[PDB]
């Protein structure tokens, strides 16, 4: 409209465009990592699974 | 409690159920046949007493 609103939209365009988005590093890599603890607790029940059937840990691949 | 716990339990259930139980039935037969031998070693001495009675072993039944 006026020229003095066309200064505080720039004024406040200028402030939405920063407010400090933060690192969502950390917050992502903590669930990669408890993905594979979780899965390591379950593949060691089918391992001491396996070896009360055979009385022996699987060969390998 | 945890389910490798109860891994291990099915896997001694599955031992101590079959720890090969021995044929007792010779056993038990020797037990039979030495009531029957012992019987007549002393069936023969009423018989052998009742000879020095009578002069004669007994009438049949």
């Amino acid at each position: 409209f006026t020229l003095i609103e066309l200064l505080i939209v720039v004024a406040i365009i200028g402030i939405l465009a920063a407010i400090a988005i933060p690192q969502f590093s950390a917050y992502r890599v903590k669930a990669y990592n408890s993905a594979a603890s979780s899965d390591l607790r379950n593949l060691k029940t089918a391992l001491e699974s396996a070896f009360a059937d055979d009385q022996t840990y699987p060969p390998e691949s």
